[PDB]
Protein backbone atom coordinates (compact mmCIF):
# COMPACT_ATOMS: atom_id res chain seq x y z
CA UNK A 1 0.00 0.00 0.00
CA UNK A 2 1.19 3.76 -0.95
CA UNK A 3 0.05 6.12 1.85
CA UNK A 4 -0.70 9.21 1.07
CA UNK A 5 1.34 12.02 3.41
CA UNK A 6 -1.79 12.74 5.62
CA UNK A 7 -3.36 9.29 5.22
CA UNK A 8 0.03 7.89 6.88
CA UNK A 9 0.00 10.68 9.52
CA UNK A 10 -3.44 10.04 10.55
CA UNK A 11 -2.47 5.80 10.69
CA UNK A 12 0.21 6.90 12.79
CA UNK A 13 -1.40 9.47 15.39
CA UNK A 14 -4.05 6.63 15.68
CA UNK A 15 -2.03 4.11 16.66
CA UNK A 16 -0.08 6.55 18.76
CA UNK A 17 3.10 7.67 17.66
CA UNK A 18 2.25 11.21 17.97
CA UNK A 19 4.76 12.49 20.80
CA UNK A 20 5.67 8.90 21.08
CA UNK A 21 9.19 8.77 23.43
CA UNK A 22 8.45 12.54 22.80
CA UNK A 23 8.77 12.27 19.36
CA UNK A 24 5.92 14.26 17.12
CA UNK A 25 4.36 13.33 14.64
CA UNK A 26 6.25 14.89 11.92
CA UNK A 27 9.08 13.16 13.15
CA UNK A 28 7.46 9.72 11.69
CA UNK A 29 6.03 11.01 8.94
CA UNK A 30 9.51 12.61 8.26
CA UNK A 31 11.13 9.39 8.26
CA UNK A 32 8.41 7.19 6.63
CA UNK A 33 8.41 9.21 3.73
CA UNK A 34 12.58 8.78 3.12
CA UNK A 35 12.48 5.29 4.23
CA UNK A 36 10.03 4.05 2.24
CA UNK A 37 8.51 6.65 0.46
CA UNK A 38 5.14 5.96 2.50
CA UNK A 39 5.23 2.58 0.80
CA UNK A 40 4.57 -0.37 2.67
CA UNK A 41 6.34 -2.96 0.50
CA UNK A 42 9.03 -1.37 0.40
CA UNK A 43 12.24 -3.49 1.14
CA UNK A 44 15.88 -2.96 0.74
CA UNK A 45 18.96 -5.41 1.75
CA UNK A 46 21.66 -3.74 3.87
CA UNK A 47 25.51 -3.67 3.57
CA UNK A 48 25.77 -6.32 6.23
CA UNK A 49 23.48 -8.53 5.26
CA UNK A 50 20.33 -8.15 6.57
CA UNK A 51 16.72 -6.49 5.05
CA UNK A 52 15.15 -3.66 6.01
CA UNK A 53 10.55 -3.79 5.85
CA UNK A 54 7.97 -1.63 5.59
CA UNK A 55 7.21 1.63 5.83
CA UNK A 56 9.79 2.47 8.65
CA UNK A 57 12.27 0.15 7.27
CA UNK A 58 12.43 -2.36 10.05
CA UNK A 59 16.01 -4.47 10.25
CA UNK A 60 15.93 -8.50 10.35
CA UNK A 61 18.85 -8.17 11.78
CA UNK A 62 17.14 -7.56 15.39
CA UNK A 63 13.59 -6.78 15.08
CA UNK A 64 11.84 -9.45 12.89
CA UNK A 65 12.36 -12.84 11.53
CA UNK A 66 13.15 -13.13 8.00
CA UNK A 67 14.90 -16.75 7.59
CA UNK A 68 18.07 -15.39 5.77
CA UNK A 69 19.50 -13.30 8.29
CA UNK A 70 22.27 -14.87 10.37
CA UNK A 71 22.96 -13.78 13.73
CA UNK A 72 18.98 -12.68 14.12
CA UNK A 73 17.58 -11.28 16.92
CA UNK A 74 13.85 -11.46 16.17
CA UNK A 75 12.82 -8.96 19.26
CA UNK A 76 9.36 -8.04 17.42
CA UNK A 77 8.70 -11.40 17.33
CA UNK A 78 7.04 -10.78 13.77
CA UNK A 79 7.99 -12.23 10.39
CA UNK A 80 9.46 -9.21 8.69
CA UNK A 81 6.66 -10.12 5.96
CA UNK A 82 3.96 -8.97 8.21
CA UNK A 83 5.85 -5.50 8.63
CA UNK A 84 4.64 -5.12 4.41
CA UNK A 85 1.16 -5.48 5.21
CA UNK A 86 -1.32 -2.30 4.10
CA UNK A 87 -1.84 -2.71 8.30
CA UNK A 88 0.74 -0.51 9.67
CA UNK A 89 -0.01 -2.34 12.87
CA UNK A 90 3.14 -4.59 12.89
CA UNK A 91 4.90 -1.37 11.70
CA UNK A 92 4.30 0.62 14.44
CA UNK A 93 4.25 -1.33 17.45
CA UNK A 94 7.93 -2.85 16.50
CA UNK A 95 8.83 0.92 15.64
CA UNK A 96 7.85 1.58 19.40
CA UNK A 97 9.95 -1.01 20.92
CA UNK A 98 12.61 0.21 18.82
CA UNK A 99 12.41 4.15 19.79
CA UNK A 100 12.42 2.74 23.42
CA UNK A 101 15.78 1.63 23.34
CA UNK A 102 18.22 3.92 24.25
CA UNK A 103 19.04 5.67 21.00
CA UNK A 104 15.50 7.03 20.13
CA UNK A 105 14.84 7.57 16.23
CA UNK A 106 18.46 7.97 15.67
CA UNK A 107 17.87 3.91 14.75
CA UNK A 108 16.73 5.18 11.27
CA UNK A 109 19.69 6.06 9.25
CA UNK A 110 17.29 8.38 7.23
CA UNK A 111 15.46 10.34 10.28
CA UNK A 112 19.02 11.09 11.28
CA UNK A 113 20.12 11.75 8.30
CA UNK A 114 17.39 13.69 6.66
CA UNK A 115 14.68 14.75 9.55
CA UNK A 116 16.77 15.47 12.89
CA UNK A 117 17.57 19.13 13.36
CA UNK A 118 14.66 20.24 10.53
CA UNK A 119 11.37 21.53 10.38
CA UNK A 120 9.72 18.01 10.63
CA UNK A 121 6.31 19.95 11.21
CA UNK A 122 5.85 20.38 7.43
CA UNK A 123 5.44 16.49 7.23
CA UNK A 124 1.65 17.24 8.97
CA UNK A 125 0.87 20.68 7.31
CA UNK A 126 -2.43 20.63 5.93
CA UNK A 127 -3.43 17.20 7.24
CA UNK A 128 -6.61 17.04 9.18
CA UNK A 129 -5.54 15.79 12.55
CL1 LIG B 1 -5.11 13.60 -0.81
CL1 LIG C 1 14.33 -13.42 20.04
CL1 LIG D 1 2.29 1.38 24.02
NA1 LIG E 1 5.33 17.34 14.26
NA1 LIG F 1 15.66 -11.36 12.42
Amino acid sequence: KVFGRCELAAAMKRHGLDNYRGYSLGNWVCAAKFESNFNTQATNRNTDGSTDYGILQINSRWWCNDGRTPGSRNLCNIPCSALLSSDITASVNCAKKIVSDGNGMNAWVAWRNRCKGTDVQAWIRGCRL
